[PDB]
């Protein structure tokens, strides 16, 4: 579970 | 489980 | 984002 | 960002 807000 | 906000 | 495992 | 392990 990787998670990238940008 | 890693989450970045950026 | 909801994730569920069971 | 809801993550559940069960």
């Amino acid at each position: 579970v990787q998670i990238v807000y940008k």
